[PDB]
């Protein structure tokens, strides 16, 4: 088989079975630098399909990503959190040396095996974690009770076995698990003669199931997908920080290594009164070279998802690249895994092989949450809920088994059309440069100013709200569209797409103490200038910047009421700095950007747009809700010869989900110009575009024309940097 070359279904084959083969540690780097080395894996790797890498789930560590990779879901809605996790309610400890890993209670969600079996397959497992437990009270019709020193060619046999029984017994669904190069990664790093020795080995088990698979006439039957649960990195133990050197005495207990929880001793007793908000504070800018920064979990950036789940301790620490979090100074030598997915070394393998599959392809990076709904598709089955995609990997299939439809519109735009140019309320805001109100007129827009303003400003349609009962309407301007929320007095979405700066030197900046009521929309559905008075926490912002673009008398349609969002006085200087220097440099970048930006509101920190009655913070004395988070997506156009107006190819997105905090402690800026932090803090807070979808109840590029499952890819792509 490895000698021949690259090139069909035997006598009872009706369907391609689906194996799945996890090489635990091995990162992407490993195949990217030494393929050539490993022949079986290369001829896979040069006659099928492959990733540049695949990004695991938050922690980077076994356990949570196996069981993601088989259920579509992120650890914080399957259960499996970390390897070691505590839950109060259940008051039982989990870890893998305890017999707790075999309790059905931890274990959430539906995993593939479960699925198939569910819809009329049959299912087989030679080790996969949470295959040896009886899931939802049942396990795979056959399954391997975990022993580690099982040589592998072994495994491979009794797979093969499975594979040569008859029809009605024969199960569809394959998993097949490896401990190298993960092993071998911990035990001298990444870097490693032990590593390469090690791939070798895991070369010759691939080798042995392809050769196996020819005997039996199934190497181009077989659907075979081989992965990794997450990479590896280099420790040190002159990389360690210790908490001993934060604190005097240290009566909390810590989830130590390269992904921390911290957590009260006294269980289930103290496990709520906890003061985690004190430890986070206790921690926050102490040393000016820290290698790690704590998070109260609903802070930590929102593309982690790793927040809603009691067995998540609201202390997390987010260690810095090769570096750990200890409780004192009495392993750290070598390499481990468990950091921030976005870190390269924390990049997992994924190649495939097999007649769905499309031959010779090197496919961009995408998310281990994605596989389950493609094992669905390969399988003949419907999937359960989970956080995939389903379409977004249909680029990888030669004949894709689901079509993806865009999203239904759940309510409709209404009112807010022009009336009057004079305002019937002047809702206690004053503009003393006026004076005449005729600037009002520049906001009765005529058919042609309407069609105009979308072609720019919307040109990959409005955002659509699926939201039911949402009651809103559209506001056009000459330089940007924004969809104004009625029962919150502020828009949901402002968009706007601006040009290829010229000059940059002296750019004109926003007119000073101007605001007034805007006469589209009702007064009782508007915001009054007297609300930012009575709170002194809060301030109003513009969604829109006035000075973006236009002359002095473009700003005139952004200082309105329409236009105002609540914001914290040192959020404000985040935001005004983004949009006065960094959105311009971007502009620069990209030959133009369109912006979509507006408030979120996610209280019960479940990655999903707040109900009305889950908001718990408002506006002093007022129903106008604060937002948790800001949303800015940048979209511009791949080839940059193009405008984001007029690009007929790929787009090109990256969207931020900065959190509204109260102070800036996130980024320690004291003595700190914002040329050193405003960027760094907006890059941390990077997310995906259906992060945005699911926090907002929008959804985007509707009118772009393209497939759905190409317009998936672009919503579901992470920038990397
Ligand atoms: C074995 C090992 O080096 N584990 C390290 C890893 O944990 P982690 O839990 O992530 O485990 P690894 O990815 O390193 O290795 C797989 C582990 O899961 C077990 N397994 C695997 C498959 C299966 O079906 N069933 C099963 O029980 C293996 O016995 C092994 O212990 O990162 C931690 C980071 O803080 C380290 O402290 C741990 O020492
Ligand atoms: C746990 O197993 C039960 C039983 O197999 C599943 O319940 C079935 O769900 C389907 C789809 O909703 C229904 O058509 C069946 O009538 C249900 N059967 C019973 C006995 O209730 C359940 O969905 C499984 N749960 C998970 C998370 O996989
Ligand atoms: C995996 O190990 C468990 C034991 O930990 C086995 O479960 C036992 O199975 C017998 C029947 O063969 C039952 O009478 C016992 O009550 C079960 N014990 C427990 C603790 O569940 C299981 O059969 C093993 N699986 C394989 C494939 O060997
Ligand atoms: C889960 O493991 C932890 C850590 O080993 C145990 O924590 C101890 O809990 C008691 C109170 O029940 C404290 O007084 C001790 O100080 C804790 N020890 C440590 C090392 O933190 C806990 O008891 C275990 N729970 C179960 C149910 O096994
Ligand atoms: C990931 O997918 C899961 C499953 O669809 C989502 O969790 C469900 O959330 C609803 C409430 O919106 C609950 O009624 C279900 O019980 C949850 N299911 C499970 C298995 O936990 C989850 O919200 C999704 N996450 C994101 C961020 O979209
Ligand atoms: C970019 O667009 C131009 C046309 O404006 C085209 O000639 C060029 O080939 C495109 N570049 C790529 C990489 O497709
Ligand atoms: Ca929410
Ligand atoms: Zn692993
Ligand atoms: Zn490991």
């Amino acid at each position: 088989w490895v000698t021949e070359a690259c090139a069909q279904c035997p006598e009872g084959f009706d369907q391609p079975p689906v194996i799945l083969f996890s090489m635990d540690g091995f990162r992407a780097e490993y195949l990217q630098t030494w393929s050539t080395l490993l022949p079986n894996i290369n001829k896979l790797k040069t006659c099928g399909l492959h990733s540049k890498y695949m990004r695991a789930v938050y922690p980077t560590k076994a356990f949570p990503n196996h069981y993601t990779i088989v259920t579509g879901l992120y650890p914080e809605s399957h259960g499996i959190i970390d390897n070691n996790m505590y839950d109060v309610y259940l008051n039982k400890n989990f870890s893998l040396s305890s017999v707790e890993k075999s309790n059905p209670a931890w274990w959430s969600g539906q995993p593939i095996w479960l699925t198939a079996m569910y819809q009329g397959l049959k299912a087989a497992s030679y080790y996969w974690p949470g295959s040896d437990v009886a899931v939802n009270g049942s396990f795979p019709n056959i399954y391997r009770n975990y022993s580690n020193s099982v040589p592998y060619e072994s495994r491979i046999a009794t797979l093969l076995q499975w594979l040569d029984l008859p029809k009605a017994e024969r199960p569809s669904f394959y998993t097949i698990y490896v401990e190298e190069p993960d092993s071998a990664g911990h035990k001298s790093g990444p870097v490693s003669a032990g590593v390469i020795k090690a791939l070798q080995l895991v070369d010759d088990a691939f080798g042995m199931l392809m050769e196996g698979l020819k005997q039996r006439n199934l190497h181009n039957c077989v659907n075979i997908i081989v992965l990794a649960d997450h990479g590896m990195d280099q420790t040190s133990c002159d990389r360690v920080e210790y908490m001993t050197d934060y604190f005097p005495e240290i009566n909390f207990y810590m989830y130590q290594g390269p992904a921390p929880r911290i957590r009260t001793r006294n269980i289930p007793q103290d496990f709520f009164t906890f003061n985690s908000e004190e430890i986070v504070r206790d921690l926050s800018c102490r040393k000016s070279d820290q290698h790690f920064k704590p998070y109260l979990t609903p802070d930590l950036p929102k593309r982690l998802h790793y927040a809603k789940n009691v067995r998540i301790d609201k202390v997390h620490l987010m260690v810095d690249r090769q570096w750990l979090a200890y409780r004192n100074k009495g392993n750290c030598e070598g390499g481990t895994h468990g950091y921030n997915n976005e870190f390269k070394s924390m990049e997992a393998i994924f190649l495939a092989h097999g007649p769905s599959f499309k031959e010779k392809t090197v496919i961009e990076p995408f998310e281990n949450i994605e596989v389950y709904n493609l094992l669905c598709d390969l399988l003949h089955i419907q999937p359960a809920p989970n956080n995939g995609s389903h379409g977004s990997l249909n680029h990888l299939l030669k004949a894709p088994f689901y079509q993806p439809s865009h999203a239904e519109e759940l309510s409709k735009s209404a009112g807010c059309g022009f009336t009057t140019p004079l305002p019937k309320d002047s809702l206690n805001c004053s503009c003393l440069a006026l004076q005449e109100e005729q600037v009002n007129q520049r906001l009765n827009l005529n058919r042609g100013e309407v069609s105009a303003t979308e072609k720019t400003n919307l040109p990959f349609g409005r955002p659509r709200v699926i939201q039911k009962n949402k009651d809103h309407c559209l506001l056009y301007h000459r330089e940007y569209v924004s969809g104004f929320g009625k029962a919150m007095k502020m828009p949901m979405w402002s968009s706007y797409t601006v040009p290829k700066p010229g000059d940059t030197s002296s750019l004109p900046p926003t007119v000073p103490d101007c605001l007034r009521a805007d006469v589209r929309v009702d007064p009782s559905e508007s915001q009054k200038c007297s609300f930012y008075l009575a709170d002194q926490n809060i301030d109003h912002g513009f969604l829109y910047p006035p000075a973006i673009k236009g002359n002095n008398e473009s700003q005139y349609d952004a200082l309105i009421t329409s236009n105002l969002v609540p914001m914290y006085k040192e959020f404000k200087k985040m935001w005004d700095y983004f949009h006065k220097v960094l959105l311009i440099k971007y502009a620069i970048e990209r030959n133009g950007v369109n912006v979509v930006s507006g408030p979120i509101f996610d209280y019960n920190y479940d990655g999903h747009f707040d109900a009305p009655d889950e908001i718990t913070n408002y506006v002093a004395g007022t129903d106008v809700p604060v937002p948790t988070h800001y949303f800015v997506v940048l979209t511009s156009c791949k080839n940059k010869t193009h405008t984001p107006d007029s690009c007929p190819g790929w787009l090109d997105v990256l969207p931020f989900v900065v959190p509204h905090r109260p102070t800036n402690v996130e980024s320690c800026p004291e003595n700190k110009a914002e040329d050193l932090w405003v960027e760094e803090r907006f890059k941390a807070h990077i997310a995906r575009v259906r992060d945005v979808e699911l926090l907002t109840g929008l959804d985007f590029y509707q009118e772009k024309t393209q497939p759905v499952s190409e317009i998936l890819q672009l919503k579901t792509y992470l920038p990397t940097f």
